[PDB]
This record gives structure tokens, C-alpha cells and sequence, in this order.
């Protein structure tokens, strides 16, 4: 998969902060999420921040506001340099026993519609190098991105290192965010519309990205979207004003302790059955990734599994046509997948997209 260094600038440390990480000169936090802080918080790594103290953390703006509202990661708060959205920035590093000084440039592009995910383009004195983090463009977005090109061509680029999830002919095409949004808006709405004491439950995993989803639903239906934990977003009205702590409501995002099991579900987590004693109508939605082979048509989004369940096509990620069209389009000379999906390996994935690399 991918272990936090880049071939070409392996003094840097991007979404991975154990073991070879340890020795960085700089660290990259692509979007908050577990997956991506792995030793983010280690022992080890304040241990190693106490004896290198020119070592930086940089993110986007949103990232740092996500991870500075966190107890656990505030030791980071004098090390945690955001950089502005598509605003080239040059960064210093320093090797701490000799006195190698490194100069890069890096620029912030959108992955996706999810709370401060980015990818990273590196520019530095051993090529362009590029770090998409998860990502999901819309399409024609990577060609809009002016920061991508030089001339009217995109950049030589000599590595893209990739969110490879959905890297497999199977999964040639997802439907886009709009219709995916679309049809989980109108699910909703024919739901809640009929009386006060219809609800939805949004069965979404634990994870950042589905804050999209819930303030497009919000605003559109006027309701607040009721969730376990919403102080990360204290500092962002856009997105907090969309949610509630408190259960009065007909849309609800919360999520049982993630210790229990599926089977033992019977209700919305956070254990509202009824309001004036009338019991609450409640539907299931969860957020599923769905997609359709090259040869096929896109069929509905919203899948029923039940008289009150359903699924909802949803994909944090790109689909192996999307990621065929990125590829072919920045034209690298090498391409690395992040994400080795379950049905393959590795050396697999590498060799699905060689033919859109130059070397
Ligand atoms: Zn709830």
C-alpha cells in the first residue's frame, strides 16, 4: 500500500508517522481520519519531536482546525503549519545532525467534497511528484486545476502515488455525487414529509466525508442532522449548523458504540423511540458504495433490503474509469497505487495502470 515516503523525496512523510516515518523531515496529513494517522500520536513520535524541533506537520487550513479541537493531538499545536488552498508555498528542510538544507514547493489541490482532504504536488530539485490522498474529482475537475499545468499542458509529473481503492475493471463506473445526493435527498424527503414523527437513520461509518451529505440534506430539508460528536466543526458554521447533539429530530446520523455488532441493532442509537408517545416510523440508509461494468447501464442509487432499509450508492473514492481518465490525462512517468483492493494484489494494480505511464 502506501508507507508515508515517496521515492524521490524520501525525507518527506505523508499520511503515516511509524517506523521508517520516524526520521522525517517534514510531515503531510492529507485529511483526518484513522487511516491516515496511523503513529500520529505515537509515543515514538513526541519522543522524536522533543529531540528535532524544526520538524513541521502541514495540512490544510481545515485539517489543522480539525486536529487542534482534539485533546489527544494538541502537543502538534506549535508544529502544525496549514498551507492555503491552490497557493504554491516553498518549505525548508533541515537535516538536524548535518546541515543538508532541502527546498520544496508544495501545492494544496481538492480531492473531494470531504472537510480539508487534499492532494499534495510536490516540486522540487528531483522532479514533479504528486500525492492524491483519497480522492474523488468531478469530472473534467483535474483538467480546470491551473496549478496541474505549465503552458497550457499539464506538468511533467515523474510520480503520482494514488488512491487505487476502486482499481479494477469491475468497477468501471460509479454514479456521480450529484446523483448519488439526489437520491438519498428524495428517499428523505419522501419519508419525513409525512408526518412529524418520521425519521431517517443515516447507518454511516465511522469517518469524516459524509458531513457533505448531511448538510446538503439539512439545508435543503430544513432539519438538523443529529450526530454523536459535533465540537470538531466548533470553529465551522457552515457545517455545524447542520448538526445537533440533541435526539429531537427527524434525520439522524448517530452511531452505536462501535464495539456492537450489526445483528444486535433494534433501533436509532441514541435510543429516541417515540415522541407524545407516538411511536417514531423509522427507515435505514445506509451509505454504500455501488457501481456497473463498462457494458452495463447505471441502475438506481437507492437500493431497498427491506419494508424500512435501504442502501444508498455513496463512494469516497474515484472509479476505475475516473481513475484511468486522471491517469491518462497527467500522463506520469511512473504511477503508484495507495490502496490494494481485496480481490488483488499489488503488483496487480501496478500493471493495470502501466500503460497510461510513460516509462
Ligand atoms: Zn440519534
Amino acid at each position: 500500500s502506501f508507507e508515508g515516503q515517496m521515492a524521490e523525496y524520501p525525507t518527506i512523510s505523508i499520511d503515516r508517522f511509524d517506523r521508517e516515518n520516524l526520521r522525517a523531515r517534514a510531515y503531510f496529513l492529507s485529511h483526518c481520519d484513522k487511516d491516515h494517522m496511523k503513529g500520529l500520536r505515537a509515543p515514538t513520535l513526541k519522543r522524536r519531536l522533543e529531540c528535532s524541533l524544526k520538524v513541521y506537520l502541514y495540512c490544510s487550513p481545515v485539517t489543522k482546525e480539525l486536529l487542534l479541537t482534539s485533546p489527544k493531538y494538541r502537543f502538534w499545536k506549535k508544529r502544525i503549519i496549514s498551507i492555503e488552498i491552490e497557493t504554491p508555498t516553498q518549505i525548508s528542510l533541515v537535516d538536524e545532525a548535518s546541515g543538508e538544507k532541502e527546498e520544496i514547493v508544495v501545492t494544496l489541490l481538492p480531492a473531494g467534497h470531504c472537510p480539508g482532504s487534499v492532494m499534495f504536488l510536490f516540486q522540487g530539485n528531483n522532479g514533479t511528484v504528486l500525492y492524491t490522498g483519497d480522492f474523488r474529482l468531478a469530472q473534467g475537475e483535474a483538467a480546470r486545476m491551473e496549478l496541474l499545468h505549465s503552458g497550457g499542458r499539464v506538468k511533467d509529473i515523474q510520480s503520482v502515488y494514488l488512491d487505487t481503492t476502486f482499481c479494477d475493471p469491475r468497477f468501471y463506473q460509479i454514479p456521480s455525487r450529484e446523483e448519488c445526493l439526489s437520491g438519498v435527498l428524495e428517499l428523505v424527503r419522501s419519508w419525513i414529509t409525512r408526518s412529524p414523527y418520521h425519521v431517517v437513520w443515516l447507518n454511516c461509518k465511522a469517518a469524516y466525508g459524509y458531513e457533505y451529505l448531511f448538510t446538503n440534506l439539512s439545508e435543503e430539508l430544513g432539519v438538523q442532522v443529529h450526530v454523536n460528536k459535533l465540537d470538531m466543526f466548533r470553529n465551522m458554521p457552515e457545517i455545524l449548523h447542520h448538526l445537533t447533539t440533541d435526539r429531537n429530530t427527524q434525520i439522524h446520523a448517530c452511531r452505536h458504540p462501535k464495539a456492537e455488532e450489526y445483528f444486535q441493532w433494534s433501533k436509532l442509537p441514541c435510543g429516541i423511540t417515540s415522541r407524545n408517545r407516538i411511536p417514531l416510523h423509522i427507515i435505514s440508509i445506509k451509505p454504500s458504495t455501488m457501481w456497473f461494468g463498462e457494458r452495463s447501464r447505471k441502475t438506481n442509487v437507492i437500493v431497498r433490503t427491506g419494508e424500512s432499509s435501504y442502501r444508498a450508492c455513496f463512494s469516497f473514492h474515484s472509479s476505475y474509469s475516473e481513475i484511468k481518465d486522471f491517469l491518462s490525462y497527467l500522463c506520469p512517468v511512473n504511477a503508484y497505487p495507495n490502496v490494494i483492493p481485496v480481490g488483488t494484489t499489488m503488483d496487480k494494480v501496478v500493471e493495470i495502470l502501466k500503460p497510461l505511464c510513460r516509462s
